[PDB]
């Protein structure tokens, strides 16, 4: 396909892998959510009892075999679950947790020093996001990425965006596949059709196409830059050429106000011209982890 984020990018190693099938009997729509080119979603009532966000197709039927093939593989705290198809009717379904925060590049900027409304709640305290939780948040999407990695996955478009934020602030990596519908102006028009996260993007990667783990941990360290900046666009005074300029010439990111200094490391760490250098996943989420559980008395005056 070329396009980058969507899970059929990534190799199929077993072929066999069942998926479930969910009967309709078992399913009932409540109401639509959203809606992209590709889809429309829905939350639904799902019995053997719990809320599901529905994805129904729009039509690409080979495309959604493969799809539910592939993720059926993940399952991980830290990547919104699928729990399989209902392919008995139309629309057909693809059925995954729900998640109630929408997605955290949302979620940052309503918790954040620009916000509104900065009431206490159910999940979060009154002010905007605390260090220590712009360090859980970090930590629990490099875990997403640990197990992708561990895997063999890529994923292509890691970004604030493409995850989701549920109850109690567990954040995991997961997206219906509207990014580019909901949020445009995250992305460079190239084609007449391609759109490329060139602001999320090294080098090799906007270059020749080059995707790896490594290229996924520069992403990251985008990631953590878009957290300790409550959801700020990358690069924002920039157009896209002018980033990729930037970019290119191997400027850096700034370090943002609420980033601490030892924090800003990890990112840099992330955003190493070579490949080869960069930061593995499995260190930069046991660094951000073990910030995120550090004393509350070491936090407070990082
Ligand atoms: C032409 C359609 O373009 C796309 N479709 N989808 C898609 C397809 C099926 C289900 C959900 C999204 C996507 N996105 C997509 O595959 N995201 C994956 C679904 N996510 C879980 C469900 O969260 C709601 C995980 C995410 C993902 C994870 C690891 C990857 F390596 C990867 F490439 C994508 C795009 C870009
Ligand atoms: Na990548």
């Amino acid at each position: 396909s070329g396009l980058q984020g969507h899970i059929i990018e990534n190799p199929q190693y077993f072929s066999d892998a069942c998926v479930h099938h969910i009967k309709r009997r078992d399913i009932v729509l409540k109401w639509e959510l959203g809606e992209g080119a590709f889809g429309k979603v829905f939350l639904a009532e799902c019995h053997n009892k719990m809320l599901v966000a529905v994805k129904a197709l729009k039509e690409a039927r080979q495309d959604f075999q493969r799809e539910a093939e592939l993720l059926t593989m993940l399952q991980h705290q830290h990547i919104v679950r699928f729990f399989g198809v209902c392919t008995e009717g139309r629309p057909l379904l693809m059925v995954f947790e729900y998640m109630r925060h929408g997605d955290l590049n949302r979620f940052l900027r309503s918790h954040g020093p620009d916000a509104k409304l900065l009431a206490g709640g159910e999940d979060v305290a009154p002010g905007p996001l605390g260090l220590g939780q712009l360090l859980a948040v970090a930590s629990q999407v490099a875990a997403g990425m640990v197990y992708l990695a561990g895997l063999h996955f890529v994923h292509r478009d890691l970004a604030t965006r493409n995850c989701l934020v549920g109850q109690g602030l567990v954040v995991k990596i997961g997206d219906f596949g509207m990014s580019r519908d909901i949020y445009s102006t995250d992305y460079y028009r190239v084609g007449g059709r391609t759109m490329l996260p060139i602001r999320w993007m090294p080098p090799e990667s906007i270059l020749y196409r080059k995707f790896t783990t490594e290229s996924d941990v520069w992403s990251f360290g985008v990631v953590l830059w878009e957290i300790f900046t409550y959801g700020k666009q990358p690069w924002y005074q920039l157009s896209n050429t002018e980033a990729i300029d930037c970019i290119t010439q191997g400027r850096e990111l700034e370090r943002p106000r609420a980033c601490p200094p030892e924090v800003y490391a990890i990112m840099r760490g992330c955003w190493q011209r070579e490949p080869q250098q960069r930061h593995s996943i499995k260190d930069v989420h046991a660094r951000l982890q073990a910030l995120a559980q550090a004393p509350p008395v070491y936090l407070d005056v990082l």
